[PDB]
């Protein structure tokens, strides 16, 4: 499947940055893993499908635009905007967020994320996926080069063919231009010359 | 500076995942500060200019050399060539190259166990985030060009080739036109002369 790893304030633990994993198999409508950790305990909770459409009609919303608020409030990085806010509750283990308008603020959602018995191996886990991943896109991203690189010299090469090829042709059809004036011009002597001819014999 | 994390496995644990983070100034040479850590606790230590140089010359290698096997052994081979060991109650952590038929103790350095092992994982996750954040940016970007300069690659040739075949064809035209202008110019020239034998 995919995930998403972000930075996330909790407003009950304000001083130090906490870590939002999201995972999901194609899509997040499917349902979805979630996690939050602070480098030292991990929490995990688990959405269901039916879960998310039962949280979608709740707030009387279309399941397909509650989905993409999910999206935006967990999946991407929280902005100057302020636009959401996150709340968890490490007692009754229940993560809450709310999404923030001018003059009125409302819960988005929430979910329960049970603490973790191993919490060190979903950090190491975590840890790994990013390690992986930039590794990934780096020999990806050399591959990407060589290719640009390559492409390039031939563009420059091309484009210089191409304008010369174009010239040719231009001077081609001026040629032929003259040339078709030219058999008319030639073969209407030859018309006058024959009338010359028939007329003095 | 400058900032490496590595994935390692420990001698005495050897399913378990560590993580080396090693951080240096402008070279390795200079010095470094080197933090271990298995997603729970965490260790650090420091190592001088002049402690690099003493281990250098109790091997009795050349400086360069060795700082080119802790760079090859601390930031970055074929599998196991270079092997980690840790105590935890003495916290000695010594590494080792693994040769054919042959193996030599590389380095050596004592890490004191730090009170705050989550704020230091804290900011190493923050770390990681960012610069996968950033590759994931580079490669996308370079594939757009990439895509982008083999698409033009393509359109290029077709235009090309589109292009010389109509340059074919007026060429050939031009030639049926060149021949026909001989001929009939002939033909005047006949006329003509046959014109002047009867004036």
């Amino acid at each position: 499947g995919e995930r998403k790893i972000s930075r996330i304030h909790l407003v009950s633990e304000p001083s130090i940055t906490h870590f939002l994993q999201v995972s999901w198999e194609k899509t997040l409508e499917s349902g979805f893993v979630i996690t939050l950790t602070d480098g030292h305990s991990a929490w995990t909770g688990t959405v269901s499908e039916s879960e998310i459409s039962q949280e979608a009609d709740d707030m009387a919303m279309e399941k397909g635009k509650y989905v993409g608020e999910l999206r935006k409030a967990l999946l991407s990085g929280a902005g100057p905007a302020d636009v959401y806010t996150f709340n968890f509750s490490k007692e009754s283990c229940y993560f809450f967020f709310e999404k923030n308008l001018k003059d009125v603020s409302f819960r988005l959602g929430s979910f329960n994320l049970e603490k973790v018995e191993n919490p060190a191996e979903v950090i190491r886990e975590l840890i790994c996926y990013c390690l992986d991943t930039t590794a990934e896109n780096q020999a990806k991203n050399e591959h990407a080069n060589r290719m640009a690189a390559e492409a390039q010299k031939q563009v420059k090469s091309l484009q210089s063919l191409l304008k010369d090829t174009q010239i040719q042709l231009d001077d081609a059809v001026r040629a032929n231009d003259d040339l078709k004036e030219n058999i008319a011009i030639v073969e209407r002597r030859n018309n006058l010359l024959q009338a010359e001819l028939e007329e003095l014999r």
